[PDB]
């Protein structure tokens, strides 16, 4: 495919989830510049709020579309559309915590709609997520991959908590496109830096950021 | 709590789930016999038939309380009513494949109702489950143990596959009674061994049956 | 093979270790019944006291063929002689300690002998092993079976803390043979229960002993 | 400390090994340059010749000295000296092979000196590594930060198999000065590439680089 997104997008998008028991739903409306792996979006919660855990925990599932992907490394994500792509992730906390999160994407106009779930179990009651005692994701790369022909991305995440400490967690995302002859890509890696530019006390009202680029490594 | 449930009890469940992406809604229909550990379940697959992937992996989420126990262990579950109790599941398999489970059990006069989620993602396309090669889940026992409060139990559990192979699973189950005052067990075991009796060719239709009981090691 | 190991015989041991830095040595003398399933041993640190961690991480390290086995289930050890057989281990405890022990077993007249390795790192220096609050491993249930060939022991295992909490630990053992034509067991389980009966204050002495009886499950 | 390191520094190492029962001793002679984060070594296999397993497994365990530190990060590592530092590691492979790999690090002159350490078990015996089907490790994105007061480094490492395929396994290094008054550095990154320049038919004698760069993502 030879890609026809904009270097200006919008997004939309609808999440429903329950962690530990606590069901929500939570609206974003953002946009972003595929080409520059930069996107923003607001946030809120429209039922469940205020939420009981670590507001973190849920946004890197709210699109690698959003990611600078240099010429000589086949973008997967850019090539998948009219038809869009689908994600599923396994978050794998240190102490026992275990998501799973998926999206389905699709693409109206200029616009990228997001079918997000997210499903949250075994968090120690008096943990960081569930005491809300995270701060950010750092930083990270994301190691890209063929498993079993599936694009996958591994990725050695981790949450700065309150108290200077950090919280690990695993990421396996595989990304499955629906568009036909999608020129696949070898081993690389994408950088990431995920941020909560703002939010309320609650985080019922949330701006969020990120920037991601693809490269080669060394 | 001193419990009512009988030696004979019915069982009433729905399951609602998605698997690599494949949307199905599963009813069952069975009775059991708490204090012998001993329970029984018919099986219906009402939306998203015919499943294209391993039932096994469903299995375990078709109640604790169907176990045998003897006096000297509190018995979580069986303590646990009228109010009931509800419990989280992490499968966590060796090729990736990731899967949470979740039940909430209440009770109305003899049944026990059961609302159950079933959610699996990064499942090898060409794997043992997607591909159906499952032929049982062995025996197992269960470690039960308190994390941080709440009655957890770990799980050593292994898939015999075509060709006379094992394919491992880890289990965490988080097990949390909504009744109060409930009496809470130390360390100790629970034998389980499940079973599908009998199916019809795609699974459409499942007998399944379980035998659970526990103890104090040694 | 033909068994002609005898209800009672004598056992020697040497460990050579290493755990976060500290180098010990450690010599065993001890005895059982293998047909009862059941063995008791003196140790003795000879280099390295006292040991500036938990003594309960070795003691699994201090023979399979000390267990119970039932006439319908292959006996993988009880079948390695003369020429007898070694085992690998890998430990994965919770926090990220990470420990291997190996044992090379040989025997000479009633006594066996074992050579033992065991390396540990990555143990938080503030942790229940560096910080010795450990009290004992709870007893267990070993699932074996055959990968790659290898009988293969997992087990979820869990040291009791002070402050009456677990620490766990995952064990993978493999087990292999020297003695020709051998008849391997299917999927069956292994209960265990491993007990330090008393020690000195560094635990520069300990008195060992473990009761292990296979089964078939249910 | 101030670092008195030079830009040119000269290396000698040691290995003793065992993987999978096979023990081994391989000697190096290399050099680099510190702050370029570049090195290079030749490798010599003195004992257990041809060695039955993938060279590739041991490569990491032949200093993140040589790793190029900007000025807004402190460089744990160069500040070691002249007292040294160590450093203890877990290879956990994604089919069940497990490694830990240390080395005590000196410094006499302008020469580094090693003492390495190097156990693996549990390797399936049809598996890409006794089978000796690696062909490289990709390169990574080691993600450094502080646990329980100790510098850890987690990676998400790839070994790149015969037939176009990945082979995973997750890395956990804690990295310990000897030297008084560090400066502990903040979360962030060391990239690295390491690459087996050329080596005989049965890697009795190898060609060893590496490249690292050490930087805050974005
Ligand atoms: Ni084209
Ligand atoms: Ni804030
Ligand atoms: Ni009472
Ligand atoms: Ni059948
Ligand atoms: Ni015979
Ligand atoms: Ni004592
Ligand atoms: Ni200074
Ligand atoms: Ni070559």
């Amino acid at each position: 495919p030879m890609s026809l997104i904009k270097p200006e997008m919008k997004i939309k998008l609808l999440m429903e989830g329950n962690v530990n028991g606590h069901q929500f739903v939570i609206e974003g409306d953002g946009k972003g510049h595929p080409f520059e792996g930069k996107q923003s979006m607001d946030l809120v919660v429209k039922e469940g709020a205020p939420l009981p855990f670590a507001y973190d925990i849920l946004t890197t599932a709210f699109n690698r579309v959003f990611a600078k992907y240099p010429d000589h490394i086949p973008d997967y994500f850019k090539q998948s559309f009219p038809k869009g792509f689908s994600w599923e992730r396994s978050l794998m906390f240190e102490d026992g915590g275990v998501c799973i999160a998926t999206n389905d994407i699709t693409l109206k106009g200029d616009t990228f709609f997001n079918k997000v779930r997210f499903d949250g179990v075994n968090f120690p009651p008096n943990g960081p997520v569930m005491q809300k005692k995270t701060l950010k994701w750092e930083a990270s790369t994301e190691k890209m991959y063929l498993r079993d022909g599936v694009l996958t991305g591994d990725i050695t995440m981790a949450l700065l908590l309150k108290g200077d400490v950090h919280y690990r967690c695993d990421f396996r995302t595989t990304y499955k496109s629906r568009q036909e002859g999608v020129k696949l890509p070898g081993y690389h890696f994408v950088d990431h830096c995920i941020s909560i530019l703002r939010h309320d006390k609650d985080y019922n009202e949330v701006k969020l950021y990120e920037h991601a680029v693809a490269h080669s490594g060394l």
